[PDB]
């Protein structure tokens, strides 16, 4: 062994120890929101079916407790998605809101304690809102 | 540390830095059009219902301002879809056109400033047209 | 940089490069047939109306050339659906057949050059047939 | 704003300029006060066509160009 090889190796080590690293948080922050809505959107179909068939609101709940000719139970647990929690509460007058609240022990720091919601007016119009940042909100709701 | 390991690592780095990347623009360009029509097609049902019930045209508008026994308001905002803007204007003679204009601040560069339209003849025939490229136009209209 | 990280990355790359992919052709092959019949079924209503009102057959055609008190023209072009072509030819004796022929430049390879048909007997009975595979034929016709 | 300074790597300088039509080029120019004599004043570039195709080129010697671009 000589000093030339060792010095060249030391120099190449320092050279390699210079690669830059860009940001990688917005990607996950957007992927979380792209999944939350994709998971909590289909419930509108069951809500509309239950409201148009004949049964009134309130009885519409979540979980996995079978079904009957009076109450409706969509086949998803309130904590099926480990990213957050889902909550539904349809009033007797048809108006209601299905909300998804991000959990702090699973979701990302930016999307922590944030809430998305889909509301149904009394006449029968579906709107949606969220509390996340503008760049992280999906391309289907406001803020 | 020796020079063999460092040189092998440098060579493997260059080897890995050679993966090709194909195109990925036509996918989004087609997905945007597949969603635009899917969003702006159902309005024909409400248009036909309003024209066949008894109320005349013109009064048919968009937004969320309730409804009555004279005017019709389909439950969608003029900017519900962030990809573009919707516009309806049914004439008193029944003939009209429902158009969707892509916005430059949301849509893709290729599908920017493009317009799709569904027209209703005076006799009662529905046609559709668009201004996008042939490969990006959906499989239900011309160009 | 060291060899451990590079080798772990190379191993994880190979691990990820192992996801299986199932078949996805029967889905489109069935969706095409589910749309063809849904598009070419409603013409039976106009056919029956024209045959029961008073006008004889033959004059019943397709396209968009207005209508009068002698000839009937259903408001659809012979190539409205880009998946195939429609053809109607009602005989003077009432018997006829409305057929849909899939095109090779738009339809899928499996559903290429295939033909569906709805025939009307002389007495007044509607039957339907097709030439597609058994698994791709809709649940309303034979083969 | 990608999280990297224009002179993050002391070996050279980075420059990006995407046109309004989508076409653009990201280039890396080696500096004379840090890079080696052979790789001095050399420039690597990655260009994006208008349709959407990524190509890459460089001005270094053939034996020094990586195994993913031409010269």
């Amino acid at each position: 062994f000589t000093l030339i090889e060792l010095m060249i190796v030391v120099a190449i080590i320092g050279i390699l120890a210079a690669i830059a690293i860009p940001q990688y948080q917005n990607y996950v922050a957007r992927s979380e929101g792209a999944s939350a809505l994709a998971t909590i959107n289909p419930l509108k179909t069951t809500v509309e079916e239950s409201l148009s068939r004949g049964i009134a609101g309130s009885k519409i709940k979540i979980g996995t407790t079978a079904s009957t000719a009076t109450e409706t139970y969509v086949g998803v647990e309130p904590d099926a998605n480990k990213l957050g929690v889902i909550a539904v509460a349809i009033e007797d007058s048809g108006a209601g809101d299905i909300t998804f609240t991000f959990q702090t022990g699973t979701s990302s720091p930016k999307n922590a304690t944030k809430v998305i919601t889909l509301n149904r007016t009394a006449d029968g119009v579906w709107a949606c809102k969220s509390t996340q940042d503008p760049m992280f909100t999906p391309k289907g709701c406001d803020n």
